[PDB]
């Protein structure tokens, strides 16, 4: 497996321990307002998702360029990443639509010559085993990253390539191995061509198939995004699953890799409204909600090192998120640099920072943040 | 009550409903499966990637179903306010008439939670006429027996639109909706109109019965999904009471209940989706429970669907028949009896015992 490169922080985002280090990961179907641009520009690291303002700019490619230009004019130090899925042919990319229309052989088929799909039955996959698909995809990423207001790329669906059953159950064992081989070739190409830029990947993940829960695959990347971090599977308890995720994240962060930890608040915010009635306004000062914020931040702080950033989210679509444009009080309070590593005692973790003491219990799913 | 356009019904075995879409044409086996149900709703996005549009995919599917079983009743889905994709005729109409879409007081489009799907402004006469004709034209085709009208409750719960377009516009949407439903009641009097209307709601003192006079029956969803601070059991008690009254009055009931949560196995996102054992003891207990809720309510022309979503290619129960669907049921020998949260009912070949509090039921088949 690809080894990690020697650490060079030249192109890394800004980072401070003074207050919570925050990540943003976002789309909107139309252009951001000026106020929204100012909000985005306040984050040190921003990923622009697929379906980026396409109903204003006609395409994600153009909506990305316009959004990134506006962010950079407000804060030229904000780092902006372009999302790219390595295998799923999601909609709203004008260049992808043209490429697939002109070249139907670019899509992935099973051994019976049938197109295979995501669970919606309509979104297909790129057959990255084909040279011309690899070249198209790599060029699309390199061309976008080369533009002035884009600093790097967020690579998605690595785990769909690397967990053998995902594609072997669709296209067979040999084709899965071929997809994997081509994936490694493509990531090696980006590691070299984007060496003066940033590459983040959705890669660290508790998986029975991954002996090191994704750390073994970080060699191509400046860091990992984390999702599914508190969503247990494989018969593991919630606490057991988080213990493994925390260990992997601590190791990656201590190695100097960027970490962008996403944790959902959707379940703590939902109040059984919004489907056939107005969605009830969320009291973002609610005491129980803030206990959940404390808990999720405590998980993050037990792991964090320099270049670790957190996003407690209500989905990535700005217009459907109750936390969009908002900042919890925990994000404004003095944090300060760690005074050492977390201490683990069973499912209880503690950590001291210059202005904060953290206590976390994974079994009870509770935490305390004692600000100084 | 005029039953002349109603579907077939038998108590001999479980009366079943089907509610379905697929992005491409059904296979022959799938058409035979559809044709075996007495009442089928064809959803939006109906084979549009084979036939080019939902309109033509609906026509093709319905023709094939009726060739296999001409007695099957087939309904065309139509949303009264949401402009969902894949209707070629809607795309043409909206492109030509952007003013057909609902805007707020700043003249901005308003959307569903996805931020992209807009709404028909049904306060405008030309929109009303386009919509009504689209329904009437499709129901007049030979292989379609009626329509399934969706999103009634989004019109009738004031906060849904008032929070988007203002209180005056919501009242006007509601007024126009009633005019449109009165028109359809008359034009489709030789056909079937099923609506997504019975629903426990604080705004509806009769939980949707007060609107049922426009329609030949109701589809039910959200039926076991409590809200408003209500307990699950008391929320179901209210839905059961509404459904019993409707069914006993001769209205069609199509009760949908999700098995998604009892089938979900924490796989299929980044790995292969593991088989759910459809013969499992635990899944069969859940089927028994959900069928018991249905049977406590059912009358002639009540039908049930225990589902894993409406997209055929993503459903673990597509093409499947639970054993509970094959056993002799027989006619009810009395209405359900309610003793607290425990209901019982006797049929010729089955005794039902249902406890809403524990979410368990016992089906004693003879």
């Amino acid at each position: 497996l690809e080894q990690n490169q020697e650490i060079d922080y030249s192109n890394y985002p800004e980072f401070s321990w003074d207050t919570m280090p925050l990540y943003m990961h976002v789309r909107k179907n139309t252009a951001y307002t000026d106020e929204e641009i100012n909000y985005l520009a306040s984050f040190p690291l921003i990923t622009l998702e697929k379906s980026q303002a396409q109903n204003t700019y006609g395409s994600t490619e153009e909506g990305t360029l316009a959004t990134a230009s506006a962010i950079k004019l407000k804060n030229n130090k904000a780092k902006v990443l372009y999302y790219r899925n390595v295998v799923i042919n999601w909609g709203n990319y004008k260049n992808d639509d043209e490429f697939i229309s002109k070249n139907p052989s670019a899509l992935l088929k099973n051994q019976n010559n049938e197109l295979v799909y995501m669970p919606n039955g309509s979104t297909p996959f790129f057959d990255i085993t084909k040279s011309f698909v690899q070249e198209y995809w790599l060029k699309s990423v390199e061309d976008m990253v080369a533009t002035p207001n884009i600093d790097g790329t967020f690579i998605d669906a690595n785990i769909k390539v690397l967990v053998p059953s995902f594609f072997s159950s669709k296209v067979g064992v040999n084709k899965q191995a071929e997809i994997e081989n081509s994936y490694f070739s493509m990531m090696s190409r980006l590691k070299e061509s984007l060496s003066n830029n940033l590459i983040l990947a959705n890669i660290i993940r508790v998986r029975p198939e991954f002996e090191e829960n994704g750390l073994e695959y970080l060699g191509y990347f400046n860091g990992s995004y984390l999702e599914g971090f508190d969503s247990e599977a494989f018969g593991m308890s919630n606490a057991e699953y988080l213990v493994e995720g925390i260990e992997a994240t601590q190791k990656a962060a201590q190695s100097g890799k960027i970490i962008t930890m996403t944790l959902g608040l959707g379940e703590a915010i939902d109040n059984n409204t919004g489907i056939d009635d107005q969605r009830e306004d969320v009291d973002l000062n609610d005491e129980e909600l803030n206990k959940r914020v404390d808990y999720l931040l405590a998980i993050f702080l037990i792991c964090a090192e320099k270049y670790s950033y957190v996003y407690l989210h209500d989905g990535y679509l700005a217009t459907n998120s109750a936390v969009w444009l908002h900042q919890f009080d925990q994000y404004k309070k003095a944090l300060g640099a760690p005074l050492g590593k977390a201490i683990k005692n069973g499912y209880i973790y503690t950590r001291k920072f210059e202005n904060l003491d953290v206590w976390l219990n994974l079994e009870t799913q509770t935490a305390t943040l004692t600000w100084k």
